[PDB]
């Protein structure tokens, strides 16, 4: 379906987008930084498709306390204008705060007794209800725009502690006995487990692969150094993401401040 | 399907890819320049899918003379290592040169009595035989690598005469009576009609849209200033390409020399 007439600044072929950061991977996936995208064009493209975005979040034991701020700030900043379906996985349904949602946005509480829950228990439901799935940690708040610029078949996010690091310095799983093993001469980026996503199909593929690999590891009596993040990094090494999010999308201002390369701090650790 | 272990230079997050050119559009489509891609990674990705690329070329009347050089150089430079199916549309089947083809590459001669031929007469055949379709002009030669880095649902190529030009200077159709009309405050880039493509489905959509728009124009007694290039530009304005090729992919060295921004001259006008 065709875009309408739109008036915006002409793109400049002979002006680099950013001169301080890498804005495309070697497999031609965009790295999403402020300045790289026109949100009006992207909003049009995804609205024309009636895009629904599922956000999955696990809130277990004491973590239920982070829900009110997480959801309230998501309402202000996450996919505003688009259909959103929050999926809150919790051991305490009654402790889920009653947060007021904007039109076209809904929340489902799913009681638990992450990779098995997305791939196994919820597969049919997600294919039916949403176009994209995003998995994030609950102990976080949105502080600025997180929108459809992220949407793509499969994305990972640059871990804020490692985005300038050498691949040798990445905390990948280094034991050859683990399915998550990555040697010191391999690796593109260190992706944080706290923010990944993509189409429902690609996210189920990923969570199925991870879950199967983790069970192998367990049967072999080994546990990856950083658990499902270790597995996520292996998967994204072998199945390149179609977009990568800059650390604007997963930051910790207390730990890391507000450096020059970040024009916006969008989604952050709660102290 | 998973990529194998591969050893290559780590991508550098804090080093821009190019500081002289734009490498991503405002809708987050890569602009393909030398330096932006690792061809080994891309080759792996597309080979794992057993990708077949159809190349369509029209050679009418005196233009049959350009076929031998066009095909011989395509053999050296175009999608080497991948399955290729050339579709030569001609009024002179017997004048098509017998060019020796590498393994996995085939050529079909299709006799004619471009947009109607791709969309109308050939739709079923292409869906059956190829994954991607590329449409180029015959009076050209390959001089360097043109590979799977181009492949994407839908791509256009920067016209070599206009890549540094203001949108006002673009030779778009400017009469509101034409379906191809673009006003002076609209337009991202000027795309050349001589090199476009994408998935079979997206290329058929485009050629169907163009053909229908050209028939409207004709019934209205108007002909766009640059014919199907005018229509191509309108379509790509309203349906943003998922990759854009730099002028490396469509150059004229006689006319335009070999400027600093071009690290490679891949596909060029024959003098
Ligand atoms: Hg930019
Ligand atoms: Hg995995
Ligand atoms: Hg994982
Ligand atoms: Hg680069
Ligand atoms: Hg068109
Ligand atoms: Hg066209």
């Amino acid at each position: 379906v065709s875009l309408p007439r739109m008036v915006y600044p002409q793109p400049k072929v002979l002006t680099p987008c950013r001169k301080d950061v890498l804005v495309v991977t070697p497999w031609l996936a965009p790295i999403v930084w402020e300045g790289t995208f026109n949100i009006d064009i992207l909003n049009e493209q995804f609205r024309l498709q009636n895009t629904t975005i599922g956000l999955t979040v696990f809130a277990i034991k004491k973590y239920v306390a982070f829900l009110k701020l997480f959801l309230e700030t998501a309402e202000k900043h996450f996919m505003v204008g688009h259909r959103v379906h929050y999926y809150v996985f919790t051991d305490q349904p009654a402790a889920v705060p009653r947060v007021t949602l904007g039109t076209g946005r809904q929340l489902s509480v799913l009681e638990v007794g992450r990779m098995e829950m997305i791939s196994d228990f919820c597969e049919r439901r997600f294919l039916s209800e949403v176009d994209y799935l995003v998995a994030v940690d609950v102990d976080m708040e949105f502080r600025d725009h997180v929108g459809v610029e992220i949407l793509t078949p499969l994305f990972g996010t640059l871990h804020p502690s490692f985005y300038g690091s050498s691949r040798e310095a990445f905390t990948y799983e280094r034991r050859p006995q683990s399915q998550a093993y990555i040697p010191k001469d391999e690796g593109d980026f260190y992706y944080m487990g706290a923010f990944f996503g993509g189409s429902v199909q690609e996210v189920q593929r990923l969570t199925r692969a991870c879950h199967q690999a983790m069970m192998v590891d367990q049967a072999n009596g080994i546990e990856a150094v950083w658990h499902d993040e270790s597995h996520l990094n292996k998967y994204l090494l072998r199945h390149k993401p179609t977009k990568v999010l800059s650390p604007e999308y997963l930051w910790d201002q207390q730990l890391l401040g507000w450096p020059a390369v970040l024009r916006k701090l969008r989604f952050t650790a709660v102290p």
